[PDB]
């Protein structure tokens, strides 16, 4: 670990606390390419959301972590149940 | 594209068709390491389909890919909604 790689882990996080219905944010991995960063992760949701809702929720995370960082080039987001078993 | 490299997409196909909540597969794409293979896809599934009952199939569907093929290390599947635009 390093000071810049914290810093974006902490804005990372401080997006997610943006929303109330993600869980148990885990496996959250960053890669640098050039300037720009690649940011994969895995969130937990009530098992009884739909498949509709949950896809909508990670299109708005998306969405959020690009308006916040600049450096950010993609974010790919994996939804498990709450409790999950990997 | 060789011969080796379509008996594998036969079988990964063969193996969808036995769910039939499962839709449009697509994104298909196999990884050869040493022995295994590496396999990965994008499934379409109900949009009211909940998260558990869309985790339980990819589990499921895991789960047969391995025993159809011994060579066969890993399979990832992404859940999307029925028309999703990724």
């Amino acid at each position: 670990m390093k000071r810049t790689e914290l810093d974006m882990y902490d804005d990372i996080f401080a997006v997610l606390e943006r929303f109330p219905n993600v869980h148990n944010p885990h496996r959250v991995r960053i890669r640098r390419v050039g300037t720009k960063y690649f940011i994969e992760m895995d969130i937990e949701v009530d098992g009884k959301m739909s498949v509709k809702d949950a896809h909508e929720l990670t299109v708005k995370i998306r969405k959020e972590m690009l308006k916040r960082r600049d450096d950010i080039e993609d974010v790919t987001i994996h939804v498990e149940p709450l409790g999950n078993v990997e």
